[PDB]
């Protein structure tokens, strides 16, 4: 009922989407918070 | 063979600055670099 290009590519992309922000929210991103650090006493 | 004011308030001054000198020296100013701290970590 649906085109047929859309469908095909839309879901092909969202599924990278989903599998990089896997990887990135697993490694890359764990730390963000924990080894911020500044150059202070305060 | 000097005047009269000159030499006795000179020297009275003069000792009253090195009394003076002494105590802030062997006290206030002890610890003026070793107390001396900032708000940084370098």
């Amino acid at each position: 009922h649906s085109t047929a290009i859309g469908r095909v590519w839309l879901s092909v992309i969202f599924i990278f989407r989903i599998m990089v922000l896997v990887v990135a929210a697993e490694s890359v991103w764990g730390d963000e918070k924990s080894s911020f650090i500044c150059n202070t006493l305060q």
